[PDB]
């Protein structure tokens, strides 16, 4: 089998992407944030504290003839951005772009943190990291991909995120029309439960390529590109008027400045992030100070190839017995 679904930016800055997901019978369609940095499929629901729901579409398990309580199960997650949610668990039928999994754990939120409430466009998350990170207790549950894998034509999914435009998540096949050149595959460590890999280096604009190992994760659920402070400083040094602002919480720059591209290495291949992808707009409405899309990972504890990086590539998440990652230009 295969599936194919369009993913759509939530706003004009590509702060996140939402993908429609059918849950239950009859289908309830919720717009979920596909997150290769986590491993829980959780949704706003009829069980979510009323004061914490503000515009989201909810899953109501009592209206699904295929929903079954996963008795005794609870879940609770905290994300890198300080947000959190928790609740109980049902199993139900979940379909993405024509691909159906029966018996998928659907984690129903009883509580969500303020950032989730405040984002009316995201009805929940669909985790696509390794199932070892799933938070359901006492019995850890499998991701949608893990459940689908054996049925897929090939045990892979791909992320093709757009810049200020929709893109595509495919399951079970590689669309050879969606990228230019070849796909370069690179080793993955699953030891932390992430799609963790090692970039071979970077360049800033037309500068020479610096060969240096950068371990990080391919994370569709993180907006920006977070890299070591040395790398990030080298980038912003090439932008007139850029500075790191402790009050704002990262590098900012005047919108009158031209942003150079940023290149990252995948083996001997190179992915070029155009300068425009690194502009995240005014820090506040009407400000001449713009927020940068490349920021320091210092104090995160890991480098993160988030959407800024991934949207410059066609990315293969290969779930073969030994997982790997593939990157192509597009």
């Amino acid at each position: 089998s295969t599936g194919s679904a369009t993913t759509t930016p939530i706003d004009s800055l590509d702060d996140a992407y939402i993908t429609p997901v059918q849950i239950g019978t009859p289908a309830q369609t919720l717009n979920l944030d596909f997150d290769t940095g986590s491993s829980d499929l959780w949704v706003f629901s009829s069980e979510t504290t009323a004061s914490e729901v503000d515009g989201q579409t909810i899953y109501t398990p009592s209206k699904s003839t295929t929903a079954k309580l996963l008795s005794g199960a609870t879940w609770s997650i905290s994300y890198g951005d300080g947000s959190s949610s928790s609740g109980d668990v049902y199993t139900d039928t979940v379909s993405v772009g024509g691909l159906t999994v029966t018996g998928q754990a659907v984690e129903s939120a009883k509580k969500v943190s303020s950032s989730f409430t405040e984002d009316s466009t995201i009805d929940g998350l669909l985790g696509l990291a390794f199932s070892t990170l799933n938070t359901v207790s006492p019995t850890q549950q499998k991701t949608f991909f893990d459940n689908a894998k054996a049925s897929l034509d090939s045990p892979v999914f791909t992320a093709d995120l757009g810049y200020h435009a929709p893109g595509t998540y495919n399951f079970g096949f590689i669309d050879t029309t969606a990228y230019t050149g070849s796909i370069t595959y690179t080793a993955v460590s699953t030891k932390q439960g992430f799609w963790e890999w090692t970039s071979t280096g970077y360049a800033v604009g037309s500068g020479t390529f610096k060969s240096t190992s950068i371990d990080g994760i391919a994370d569709t659920g993180t907006t920006l590109l977070y890299l070591p402070a040395t790398v990030v400083s080298a980038y912003w040094a090439q932008v007139s008027g850029a500075k790191s602002s402790s009050s704002v919480g990262g590098y900012v720059f005047p919108c009158s400045a031209t942003l150079p591209s940023f290149t990252f290495g995948v083996g001997s291949a190179r992915i070029v992030i155009p300068g425009d992808y690194i502009d995240f707009g005014p820090i506040s409405t009407g400000s001449s100070s713009c927020f940068g899309g490349i920021q320091s990972s210092a104090g995160i504890g890991i480098n993160i190839f988030g959407d800024v990086a991934l949207k410059a590539a066609f990315v293969v998440f290969n779930g073969a017995t030994t997982p790997t990652l593939g990157f192509a230009s597009k």
